[PDB]
C-alpha cells in the first residue's frame, strides 16, 4: 500500500476520494484532514447535489469516517498527501507533509513555476523519483492543454486565445456581498450572473507545453450551473485548414485516450458531468474563419471541471507508484 | 437635531437600509447616517451599494475614497472593525445610535459592545433574545418608551407572520397552528455542497439546486410580539432557488368556522392603509414582491378553508421581500425608535 | 411477454423505459410528434437523470438500444397508430397528457390495444391506483386504468398509514414541487390562460393548483372528502416534497407519529424512509413513490387542540415512474 | 404630431417597446395607440403589469374585455390573425407599425401593414436582404423616404455592430470569430423534451445547462457594414440566466496595437452614444438588466495576445438583449418621422 492523507475534504477531496473507492486496481486511501466534524464530512460524502449519492455504506464516529467496513481517521488541524483545500498552492506552503514524512505531494491547483505541473497524458512523462511536490494544474488547464497540444502538433499554433464558459464554483457568493481578496466580481451572486473571471491556464501553459510559452493568453465568463464547463479556443495556425480536417485530425488523438475524449452527439454542459475526461473534444463546434488568407480557427473541449479533473488527478497519482 | 446613524454589517440588509433611507428623502430627515464598519474595503461597498443583483442599480452618484463611500456628494465615513467596542465613530463621526445588521450581535449582552462604544441606542435588525423588546411595526411599536436602548427589529418571517397572525386571531380566533415559510436562499446558505459554519447537514447544502427544510423561530417565539398567540404556533421553512421573495403559510384551527371569501374580507379590511400588511389579489409570484416596502403582503387567492362536517381547517398566506420589505419595516422602527 | 407501445416519449415514456431496461428479468413501440434521431437522443443524455449506460442509436424509423430495435410513429391521433398491426402491441402506456380520461384513451382500444395504463389522473369512472396502497381492486376485467399523479403517489401512502393508525379528520396538503413540462422558461402566454402558469419557473415560487388532497377518496375512500391541497412550484428540474397538516382522532407526539409511520416503510419498495435530513437533490433518481421524512413531523398543541404536521419526499418523475412500472407489471399480467 | 404606434405581437418585445415608449412619453415624442396580438386583453395586461425580468410597472393597468387601460388611457387590442386586417390606421391614427410577431419577417410579409395604411413598419428581428437592416447610431443614416419597411436586425446584431463598426474604423478587422455569452430565451426549453425543429441541443433544460446555439449575426453583419462582410462568424453559448448576454469578439487587425490603446479608441465611440454604451466598474450580467443601449463596451475584458507578428484581440460589450434591443428600435421608430 502507498497510504494517502487527503487534505480538505472539499469538492475535490471528496471526489478523490469516491475516484479511488470505485477503482476498487488497488490505490488506497486511509487518512483526511479538514476544519470539520466526522459527520459531517461523511454526509458530504454520502450525499452529493451535483454527483448523487455514494452507492456504499457511509457512516461516522467521533474521529472518522467509515465506508463499507473500513475506518478512515479524520484530523481538524489548520496548520498541515493529496493536497486539496486552496490554501497551500506553492511549494513553500505545501513544505508541512514532506515536513512529517510524505514521499510526496500532490497540490490540486496551480502551484508556481518551481516545481513540476503535470496534465496527465500530455506531461507525466517529465516526472522522475526525486519529484516531491508536484501540482496537478487546474481544472481548465487539465481541459485546454490536451487541445492546445495536439492542434499545436497538427497545425502550429502561433497565437491564441481562450473563453471558458465554467460552471460556478466554492470561490463564489451565492449573494452579492463582502468577499476574501476584495474583488468586484467574485462579489456578485453566482447563480444569476455571467460573471467575468480571470485565469492563467493559458498564460502559464508553457508549464505543460513549453513551445506555447508567451503563445496564449484567456479568461473564464463564470456561469449559472453547478458543474460542466467549456473551454473555447481562438487561434492563429501556421496550417491553412477547414473545419473537417481540423476535426479528423484531433479526433486521432483522442482514440482511446481516456484523458481527452470525444463527442460527436450534440451534447450539453450536464452531459459531462460524472465524466472521466479531463476534456472532451466537441467537433460541432469548430468553426473556420478565413477571408483572403487569414484565418482564425476556433475549437472546443468540454469537461466536467469537478470530476474530470480529479480522475486525472487520480491518473497522477498512481503514476507516482511506478517512480 | 438629526440622530445619527453608524450602520454595523454593510451587507443586503446594511446597505438596503442605506438605499431605504436615502430614498425617503424629506421623510428620513429626523435621522442621518454618518458611517458604516465592516469587514471591507471602501471600494467594494460602494461597488455593492450601486450594483445589486437583485434589486438593481442605484440610481445615485456613488464612489469611494480610501476610507468612506460617496453618495450624491455626501461622504459616509468607512470603518473595518470586527469588534464593535473599538469602531470610533461616536468621537469621530458623531454616532447616537447604531443600526446592527452583520448578524454577529444579536443578544444583548453581545450589542452593548456599541454602548460601551458610545452609542446611545441599538437597533438589531434580526431576532436578540428574549430579554429585550422585539418589535414589528404596525403590531406591537407602542411598547417602545425613551428609556429603550437596545430593542430587536425582529426577524423577516416575524415581520411577514406577525399581522396576518395578529388580524386573523382577532377576527377568528387562532387555536393553534403551524408555518410553512417558503423562503428564498440567503448569504447563510452554501453556493456549492460543503463545510458550513454551526455543522448543519442541511445548510451545508448547494442552495441553488435544492429545496432545503430549514428551522426557523418566528413562530414559536410569535408571543414576544403577540402575546396571547405565546405557545400557539410552530413552524418551519422551506429554503428555495430563487435569491429574494418569500411566502407565509399559515395553516390553523380557529375558534369560528368560515369559507375562504370570510377570511379574505376580515383580513383584508386590516390591509386597508396599512403600509405594513399590504394586499394583492392579482395572483403574483415571488419575484413580483421584489422591491415591495410592506413587511407582509397578503394574498386573499390562496387562502383554503379544509372541512368535514364540523372539522375545519383553515389556510392563510402572506408573501415577504424578505430582504427590502423586513427593511422598510425595520427602517420605520428606526424612525420610531431613534425620535423617543 | 407482453408487448408495450408507450404513446408519448417525453419525462415519464422515456423513464419508463429506462425503468422497464433496468430491470432486466416489454417495449415493442413509441409514438410521439417527433424524429426517431430525436427521440434516441433525448433518451440517451438526459439533464436530470444523467447518461444511459446503454449503446444507443436510430435508425430511419426506430430507436435502438444495445442492438436491440424499438418502432417509432409520429401520429398526434392515437386511433391512427398502426403499432398494433406492426408491432404486436397488445398494452399502451399512455403518457402524452393528451388521453386523459376513459373517453380520450378509448382511442388506443380502437387502434386494437387490449389494454391502457395512463400516467396521469384520468376520472372517477375508472380505477386509480397506487402500488401498495390499493393494487389488489384491478381485476382482469380492467381495460383503461389511471396510474394517479405523481403527487398521489407521494400523498397516498403517507395518509393511508397515518390514518390508519391514528384516523384523519381533515387535512391540507402543501407540495413543494419542482417546475414542470407544463410551465414556461419566461413570463407569457401559455395554455388555458392562467396568470401563474404564465411566469418564468426557474426564477420564481408559483403557486399551482392540484387534485391529489381532494381526489383521494379514488384510492382511499375513507379519506374522501376529507383532504385539500395546493403546490407551490419552485426553481429545481426535479424532486418535490408534500407536507400533510392534519388533525388526528387520536393525541400524538412526533417520536409516536415517527414510530408508527416507519413501521410501514419496513421493506416497502413504495413507501420508503429517510433519517438522515436529505434535501431534494437526494431524491432524484430513488425509486419510491413516497419517502418519509420523520426529521420534518411537528405536532403543535395547546391544551387539546393538536395539529401534526408529517412530510415525505418524492422524486416526481422517477418515483412515480416505478410506481407505474410495478402497476404495469401486475396489470398486464393479469 | 406625436408618433403614433401600433404594436403587433404583445409579446416580450412588444410589451417592452409598450413600456419604453410610455415612459418616454413622461416627457421626443411618441405614442402606442393600438396593439394586435392574440392573447386574452385580460393576460396581456396582466404580463405588462408584472414581470419576472423587469420588474412591475409603475402604472395602473387592467384590461377590458378588447383592451388594455393604462393610467386611464385605453388601448384597443385587436385580433386579427391577417395583419392587412387590422384596422388601427383609420380607428386609431397609426403611423407606424412595429411588428414583433415573428410571422411577418420579410420584405414581402409585411407589405400586409402598407396594405392596411400603415406608413412604414419596424420588423423587430432579421428580415432578408431586399430591404435595409438598421441598427440605430452605426447606418440608421442609410434610411430615406423610400424605406417603408425596415429590419431591426437581431438583439445580438445590435450589440455586436457597434463594437464592429468602431473596431474595424479604427484599426481594421481582417477576420473574427465572436462568441455571444447569452441568456436564454422563449423558444429553448425548461426541461429536456422534444422541439419544434428537431434541433438535439434545442431540446434541452435551458436553466441547467450551457447549450451551443448557432447564430447568424455575424455572418450576416454586411447587411449592416458593408467592408464586414464576408469577414465574421460566430455562435451563442445558451447559459442560466433569464436576460442579459455578452458578446466576445476575437479579431485579427491591420495594425499592431496595445489592449490600452484598443480601449481608447473603442471608449472615444461610446462617449455620449445612447446606443453604445461603456462601463468599466467591473460590471455582471445582472447589472445590464433594465438598460438602454444596444450594446455596452467594457473595457476591463480587452485582450491583446502577440507572437512576433501574429497578434489577437479580444474585445467584449455587454447587452440587455430584450430592453437594449427595444430601445434601439424604438429610436429607429423615432427616426422614421424624420424621413
Ligand atoms: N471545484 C473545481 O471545479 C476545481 C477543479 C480543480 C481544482 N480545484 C481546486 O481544488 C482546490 C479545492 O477546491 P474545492 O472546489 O474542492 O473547494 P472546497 O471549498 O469545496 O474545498 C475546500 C476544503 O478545504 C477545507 N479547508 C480549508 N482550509 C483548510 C485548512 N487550513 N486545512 C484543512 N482544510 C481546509 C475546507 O473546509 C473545505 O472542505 C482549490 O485549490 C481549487 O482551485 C477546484
Ligand atoms: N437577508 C435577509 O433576508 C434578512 C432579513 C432580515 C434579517 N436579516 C438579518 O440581518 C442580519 C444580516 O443579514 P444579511 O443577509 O444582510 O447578511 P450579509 O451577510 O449580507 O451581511 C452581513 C454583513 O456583516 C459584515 N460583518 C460580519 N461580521 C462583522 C463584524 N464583526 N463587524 C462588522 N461587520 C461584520 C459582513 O462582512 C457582511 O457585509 C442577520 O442577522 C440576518 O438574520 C436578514
Ligand atoms: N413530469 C412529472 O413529474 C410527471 C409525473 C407524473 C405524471 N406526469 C404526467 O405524465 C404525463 C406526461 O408528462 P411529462 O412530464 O412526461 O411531459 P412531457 O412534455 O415531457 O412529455 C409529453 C410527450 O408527449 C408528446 N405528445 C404530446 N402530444 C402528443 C400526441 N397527440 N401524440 C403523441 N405524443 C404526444 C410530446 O411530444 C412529449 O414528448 C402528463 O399527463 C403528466 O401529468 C408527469
Ligand atoms: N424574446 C426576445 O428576447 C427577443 C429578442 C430579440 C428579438 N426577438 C424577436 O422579436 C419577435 C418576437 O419576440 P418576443 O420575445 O416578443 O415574442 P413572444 O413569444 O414573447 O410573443 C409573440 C406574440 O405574437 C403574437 N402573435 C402571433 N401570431 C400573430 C398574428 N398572426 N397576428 C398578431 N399577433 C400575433 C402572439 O399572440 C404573442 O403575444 C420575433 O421577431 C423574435 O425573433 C425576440
Amino acid at each position: 500500500s502507498v497510504k494517502i492523507g487527503i487534505n480538505g475534504f472539499g469538492r475535490i477531496g471528496r471526489l478523490a476520494f469516491r475516484r479511488i473507492l470505485e477503482l476498487g486496481s488497488d490505490i488506497e486511501v486511509v487518512a483526511i484532514n479538514d476544519l470539520t466534524s466526522p459527520a459531517l464530512l461523511a454526509h458530504l460524502l454520502k450525499y452529493d447535489s451535483t454527483h448523487g449519492t455514494l452507492n456504499a455504506d457511509v457512516s461516522a464516529t467521533d474521529d472518522s469516517i467509515v465506508v463499507n467496513g473500513k475506518n478512515y481517521r479524520v484530523y481538524a488541524e489548520p496548520q498541515a498527501v493529496l493536497e486539496c483545500t486552496g490554501f497551500y498552492t506553492s511549494k513553500a506552503k505545501s513544505q508541512a507533509h514532506l515536513d512529517a514524512g510524505a514521499k510526496r505531494v500532490l497540490i490540486s491547483a496551480p502551484a508556481g513555476s518551481d516545481l513540476k505541473t503535470i496534465v496527465y497524458n500530455v506531461n507525466d512523462d517529465i516526472l522522475t523519483a526525486d519529484d516531491r511536490i508536484v501540482s496537478a494544474g487546474s481544472c481548465t488547464t487539465n481541459c485546454l492543454a490536451p487541445l492546445a497540444f495536439f492542434e499545436n502538433k497538427e497545425f502550429g499554433i502561433k497565437v491564441g486565445t481562450m473563453t471558458t464558459i465554467h460552471a460556478y464554483t466554492s470561490t463564489q457568493m451565492l449573494l452579492d456581498g463582502p468577499v476574501r481578496g476584495g474583488n468586484f466580481r467574485a462579489a456578485r451572486a453566482a447563480g444569476v450572473n455571467t460573471i467575468p473571471h480571470s485565469t492563467g491556464a493559458a498564460k502559464a501553459l508553457g508549464l505543460v507545453i513549453p513551445e506555447l510559452n508567451g503563445k496564449l493568453q484567456g479568461h473564464a465568463q463564470r456561469v449559472g450551473v453547478v458543474d460542466g464547463s467549456l473551454t473555447e479556443l481562438v487561434a492563429i495556425l501556421d496550417k491553412k485548414v477547414t473545419a473537417d480536417e481540423v476535426n479528423a485530425a484531433i479526433k486521432k488523438h483522442t482514440e482511446g485516450n481516456e484523458s481527452f475524449g470525444y463527442n460527436d452527439d450534440e451534447i450539453v454542459s450536464s452531459d459531462v458531468i460524472g465524466t472521466t475526461f479531463g476534456s472532451i473534444f466537441d467537433p460541432t463546434q469548430t468553426e473556420v474563419t478565413s477571408d483572403g488568407d487569414n484565418q482564425l480557427v476556433k475549437t472546443v473541449a468540454w469537461y466536467d471541471n469537478e470530476y474530470g479533473f480529479t480522475c486525472q488527478m487520480v491518473r497522477t497519482l498512481l503514476k507516482f507508484a511506478t517512480l
